[PDB]
DNA sequence: ATAACTTCGTATAGCATATGCTATACGAAGTTA
DNA sequence: ATAACTTCGTATAGCATATGCTATACGAAGTTA
DNA sequence: ATAACTTCGTATAGCATATGCTATACGAAGTTA
DNA sequence: ATAACTTCGTATAGCATATGCTATACGAAGTTA
C-alpha cells in the first residue's frame, strides 16, 4: 500500500521530463491551491476522501471559476493518484457527479469556453500596410512575425523555438521553416511549413536587421532593446509571454488601449492568428483536408 | 519462471520460420547488446528486471542512438519475453516513463529522420552524359540500372530479384512496370553485352568482375548491398569522395532513385496515385507549399 | 452489497441534478415496468440478476418493443446499478448473448426506425393558401409557428423559447436565425394580433383560449406538446381525421418542418452544408440518388 | 472450471440466434473436422491442447489447404474455448507461431486470396443486348437480377432478401430498393438503392410477368419452373446457390462451358457484380466517399 | 424424364479493428578471380 | 595487390499481420410441378 | 529612469479519444376559462 | 359541456460528455543594457 505508493511517486517525479513542464506546473498549482483548502478545512490532502474533493470542487465553482479549470483541479488530482497506484476521486459517484452537476450548472448559466479574438487576413493587411513603411527595429521583427503567425498558424511556443538553421529556402525563393516538435506532434520528422513570396520578403528583412543569421542555431526570434538593438541567441528564446505581447501591442496600436473592465480576448493574443487564419480558409471554402494540412 | 520458459523458448526455435532472418538478426543483436553492457552493469539479463532495461535505454539515448533506434531495442525485449512466460519490460511504469522522457527529450535535441538523398531526373541525365558513351561493361550495367531503379521505383530487392523472360517487350517494343523508351534503349545495350539475354530465367543484372567480364546466373543474388554500391560510386563519381563527417545520406542510396521520382513527378503536372501507385505506398521543398500561401499569394 | 450501495444511492439523491429531469423520468419509468415485471415473476428487482434480466428482455422484444426501445430499458438497469456498488447486467455473458440476438432477431421481422412525415413547401403553400385570409386569432398564430417552424428548421423547444425583443428586424426590414420575408410578414400579424409586443420579454407565440382570445406571457411555458399539435390538427385539417391503425408518424410532429426544408432544399441547388448548418447536425425520396445510377445513365 | 465451462456452453448454444447461422455452421464444421482428425489421431478433442492443435493445422496445411481456411479453422477452435471462459489455443507461443510459419510459408510460395471474376458495365450490356428481347420468363428475371445486382452492388442474400414491399419509386420515375439487414449492418432504418431508369425498367418488366405483386411481402425475386412459370412466395426466397447459378449460365452462354480443369472463379458468381460495379466506379474517377455510398 | 431448384458440407473471401515485424542504410571485414 | 562483391552487424526507416465473425463458392445429392 | 523583457502563478482553452445521457413522439388524463 | 392546453408516462429517435494532457492568457513582480 503505503511502500509501493511512495515508491510510484519517486519513479513519476523521477522521470517528469517525460511530461509537459506546463503539465507539473498546474500540478504543483492544483496540489497547492488544495493542499490549501484542505489545510483551511483541516482535512488529509493526500489520499483526497471523494467528499472532501466534492467540497473542494463546489467550492471552486462558487469562487466564479469556469468549468475547464474545475475539471482540471478535479483532473489533476486524478492523475495525482492514479499514477499512485491509488484509484481516482472521479471513481467516485459523489466526485463524478459533483462534477456533472458542476458542469450543466454552468452551462446552464451561459458559461462559454470562450476563444481567442481572431486576427484575419485583414487585420493582418491593414497590421502591414502600416508598420511595413518603419525602419524600427523592434516594428521589422513584429510583422515578422505576426506574419509567419498568420501563414503558419503555428503555435506560438512552436514559432519561439524557429532555427535560423531550420529555416530553407524552396526553388522559387520561398521561405521555409521546419518545424519536430509541437504541443501535438513529438517528431523527429515533424513539418514544414513554406511562406507566402511576400511574408518571406518579412522574415527575410528581419535578419538582415537581426543579426540572427551570425549562427545557425541562433533563435530566429530574439528580443530587441529600447535602443533598438537586437539579441540573438541559441540558448534563450523570447519569452511566448513576449509574443502575446506584440499581439497586443500591435492591437492597442489600430484599437486603441484595452476596456476598462478586466476581461479576457478584448485584444489579440498568441492565439489569434492560428483561430483567424483557420476561419479565413474556411470561408475561403478551401479543402478540409488542406485545412487540417494546415493547422494539422 | 522455468521450465515453462524452457518450453516456450523451445517453440520459437520450432517455428522458427515465422519470423523473417532480418527479424531474427536484430533479436539476437539487441540481446548481445544488451548483453554485454549487463555484464559490464552487473546485472541479469534474463529475465531482465525494469529499473536494469530502463538504466539500458537511458545508455543508449546517451549513446547517440536515434530514438527510433531505442524503440527497436525495447522492441525486441519484449518480443523475447512475450515469447516466454516472463512479462515485458515495456509493461513497467519506469520503462514507460523513460520512453516518454527519452522520446520527448531527444526531440528537443535536434534530433531528424533521415531522408535518402533524392535521385533526380537531372541527376540521372547527367549520369547518363556521361557512361552514355563509355564502353565499359559495368559502366553499362550501372546505366541501365539506374534507369529502371528510376524508371520504376521500384525498391532495389524486387530490381535485383528480376530475371531475363520477365522482360516482355509489351507495347511500343519496349520491356508489369513499363520501362520509358530510353530506357529500354539502355538495359538492351547491357543485356547484349553481358550475355544475359542466353540462359533465360538469368536476372536482368549480374556481377562484373573486374577484368570487366560479365557473369550471368540464375543461382546467385546481387546482392542489394551492390546495388546500394552503383548508387554511391555513381555519386562519389560525380561528386567526388564521400562527404566524410558522421552525418547519414550524404551521397545516393538504394531508394534515392524512388524518391527522385516522386519529386520530379509531382514538380510537374501530376496527380497524387503516381506518387504512390508507382512505387507503392500506403516533396514540401517543391512549391506545392499549400492552402495559406495560395490564400495569401 | 449493503451501506454502500446506500450511500451509493444517497450520492445520487444529492448530485440528482447532475442528469436531466427527462433522463430521470425515463429512469423511474424503467424501473417502474421493471419492477412490476418482477414481482409478476417472482424475482427480485434489486440487485437485478442476469438471467432475471435477460428474461425481462425477451418480454419486451415479445411485447413489440423496438430495440431502440429494449437498449434503453437495459441502459436505465446498467446505469441505475453501476450508480451503486452492484454490478451492470449488461456486463454479463447472457444479457450480453441476448441483446445481440433480439437486436437480430427483430431486424429480419420487418422493424424499421420511424421518420417524421416531411411538412415540405407544397404542404407550406397549402396551409398558407386556407389560414392565410382566416381572421381566427389562433389560426394566424398557427401559420406564423409554421412559418419559423419550417423557416428555421428549429426544434420546436427553441420555437418555444423564443421572446419578443428576440426578434430584430434585421437588414431588408425582416426579423440569429433570419424569417424569408413572407414569413416576416406572418409572424408580424399574429404579433400585434396577440398584442405580444406589449410586455417584451415576453414570447414569440402564447395561450389562445376557446373564446380567440390570446393571453401573452412571461412565465408561461409553451407546451411543446400544443407546438407538435398544430401541426398535427394541421394535418388533421387538410388530411381528415387520423389514419388510425397503430402505424407512428401518420401526421405531422414537431420536426416534420425540419425534415420538410432539408428535403425540398437538397431538392434544388444547394450543397450539404445547408442541409446541416440550418439544423444543427453533426432524402434518397428524392433524385440525388448516386454514382452507380450516374454512371449507368 | 467444469461446471462453469459446461455452463457457458449452455448459454450461448441457447443463444446462438446471436450469432450468423453461417458462423455456427463453420463451427460445427470445423469441430467435425477437428474432433475426427482427433479421434484419428486418439486425442481428446476438447479442451484442444496447443500441441495438438499445432499439428491439425500442419496437417490442414499439408492437405493442401488455403491460409485463409487454416485460420478459420483456428479461428473457430479459438471461440469454442474463448466463449467457454476457456483459453484459447492462440494464446499459445506453438499454435500463434505455427499460424504465422505457416501464412508465410504458403504466401512464400505464391498463395493468393483470389476475387470474384468481375461483371463490368460491358458485360451486362452486352448480356442485356442479348436477353433483353427475350420473352421467356426465366429469362427476364435473370436479366432483372443482373441489373439490380450491378446497379445496387448487393450482396446475393441482400438481394434474395427484398420484399416486394420493399421497392418504392422515386418522383423522377427511378425505382428505390430499402434495405434493413446486411452482413456488415443490422439496422431499422438501413439504407435504400436508386436503380437506373433502364434497370427499372428491366425489373418492372419482371415483376408484371412474374406476379409477385399480387402481395406485398412477396419476394421480389422468386423461382421459375421449365414451363417458364414463375412462384411468389413469402415465406420461401430463392436460394443463393440459385443467384450465383444466374451468374454461371449468363456467363456460359456468352462464354461457353467452363474449363475442365476445377479452378474456382473460371466464372461469373454472386460477387462477380460488386467487385466488378466496384472498379468500373474508379476507373471512372468517381469520389471516394461515393464509392463507399455504393458498396457502403 | 427433366428443368430448375433446394439442402448441405467443405473450402475460402469480405469487413471492422486492435497492434509490432521487416526492410533499407552503410561502415567494414571476409572471399574470389 | 586490388577490383568487384558477398557476408555481417548495428543503426534506423517503412509497412503490415492477429481478431472475430459473416458471407460467398462450387459440386454433389435430394425435391417437385 | 525606462523600454522591453523574463519569471511566475493562477485561470482557462486546445487536441486526441473512449463512451451513455437527453430529446422528441403521442395517446391520454388532468386543469381552467 | 368543451376548447385549448398542461402535466404524465411509455415508446423511440437524436447528439453529446468523461480522459488525460499540453498549451495559451494576463497581470503583477523582477531583471538589465
Amino acid at each position: 500500500t503505503s511502500d509501493e505508493v511512495r515508491k510510484n511517486l519517486m519513479d513519476m517525479f523521477r522521470d517528469r521530463q517525460a511530461f509537459s513542464e506546463h503539465t507539473w506546473k498546474m500540478l504543483l498549482s492544483v496540489c497547492r491551491s488544495w493542499a490549501a483548502w484542505c489545510k483551511l478545512n483541516n482535512r488529509k490532502w493526500f489520499p483526497a476522501e471523494p467528499e472532501d474533493v466534492r467540497d473542494y470542487l463546489l467550492y471552486l465553482q462558487a469562487r466564479g471559476l469556469a468549468v475547464k479549470t474545475i475539471q482540471q483541479h478535479l483532473g489533476q488530482l486524478n492523475m495525482l493518484h492514479r499514477r499512485s497506484g491509488l484509484p481516482r476521486p472521479s471513481d467516485s459517484n459523489a466526485v463524478s457527479l459533483v462534477m456533472r452537476r458542476i458542469r450543466k450548472e454552468n452551462v446552464d448559466a451561459g458559461e462559454r469556453a470562450k476563444q481567442a479574438l481572431a486576427f484575419e487576413r485583414t487585420d493582418f493587411d491593414q497590421v502591414r500596410s502600416l508598420m511595413e513603411n518603419s525602419d524600427r527595429c523592434q516594428d521589422i521583427r513584429n510583422l515578422a512575425f505576426l506574419g509567419i503567425a498568420y501563414n503558419t498558424l503555428l503555435r506560438i511556443a512552436e514559432i519561439a523555438r524557429i532555427r535560423v538553421k531550420d529555416i530553407s529556402r524552396t526553388d522559387g525563393g520561398r521561405m521555409l521553416i521546419h518545424i519536430g516538435r509541437t504541443k501535438t506532434l513529438v517528431s523527429t520528422a515533424g513539418v514544414e511549413k513554406a511562406l507566402s513570396l511576400g511574408v518571406t520578403k518579412l522574415v527575410e528583412r528581419w535578419i538582415s536587421v537581426s543579426g540572427v543569421a551570425d549562427d545557425p542555431n541562433n533563435y530566429l526570434f530574439c528580443r530587441v532593446r529600447k535602443n533598438g538593438v537586437a539579441a540573438p541567441s541559441a540558448t534563450s528564446q523570447l519569452s511566448t509571454r513576449a509574443l502575446e505581447g506584440i499581439f497586443e501591442a500591435t492591437h492597442r496600436l489600430i484599437y486603441g488601449a484595452k476596456d476598462d473592465s478586466g476581461q479576457r480576448y478584448l485584444a489579440w493574443s498568441g492565439h489569434s492568428a492560428r483561430v483567424g487564419a483557420a476561419r479565413d480558409m474556411a470561408r475561403a471554402g478551401v479543402s478540409i483536408p488542406e485545412i487540417m494540412q494546415a493547422g494539422g
